[PDB]
């Protein structure tokens, strides 16, 4: 029933903050505070949609991304960073990423995104 | 047989990676300018678009969000000399499947546009049943 989102940011202020928010519109959330917990979630654990940082402390969130999207393809990956480039971004688009969000984001901005995606993903199938 | 629609202003790599497409088997159409890309677009089937991004007549971000508005199941591989920060992040958040900067590898090229052909395949399977 629930869509379930996976939020995966070594800052664990902004999972905080970021799961109350999902949670309170009504998703149902995990969260993970460095890559390879979030890979062993998503190996495991169904997710319609997932929100990667890129700078993680155990490896880089475009590392993580290639690996889930070729885990869960139909799963739709966002990044959200502090620490955008070029090189990071080229490599998101081709690694499979369905957006893109620099911080510092805002609660109305990051729903809207997540519901745009969600529902493409329906049309989908 | 599978279509490809190459959108770049310059005429030696349009004649250049056309050569290199049919070789392998690809139909292949070319486009100077955007307009004259969207008006290849609207009027026959592609399966997939190569567009580079500073053309004469529109950048090719705006030739992307038009052509996917017209296309939404073709795919789009970005191929361009002027790759930056703004123009890939705009690029992915518009839904362009790959994304490659120039000088071109034609087996890069060659990798991507079948990986993404693949993938059409599969999500159209997916749409069916
Ligand atoms: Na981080
Ligand atoms: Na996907
Ligand atoms: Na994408
Ligand atoms: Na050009």
């Amino acid at each position: 029933s629930l869509k379930r989102i996976l939020i995966v940011d070594d800052d664990t202020a902004i999972l905080d903050s970021t799961k109350q928010i999902l949670e309170f519109e009504g998703y149902e959330v995990e969260i993970a505070a460095t890559a390879g917990e979030g890979l062993a979630k998503i190996e495991n654990e169904f997710f319609n949609l997932a929100l990667f940082d890129i700078k993680l402390p155990d490896m880089e969130g475009t590392e993580l991304l290639e690996k889930a999207h070729k885990l869960r393809p139909g799963m739709k990956k966002i990044m959200v960073t502090g620490y955008a480039s070029l090189e990071n971004s080229v490599f998101s688009l081709n690694a499979g990423a369905d957006a893109y969000i620099m911080k510092p984001v805002n609660p109305r901005d990051l729903l809207e995104k997540i519901k745009e995606k969600l529902d493409e993903q329906e049309k989908e199938g």
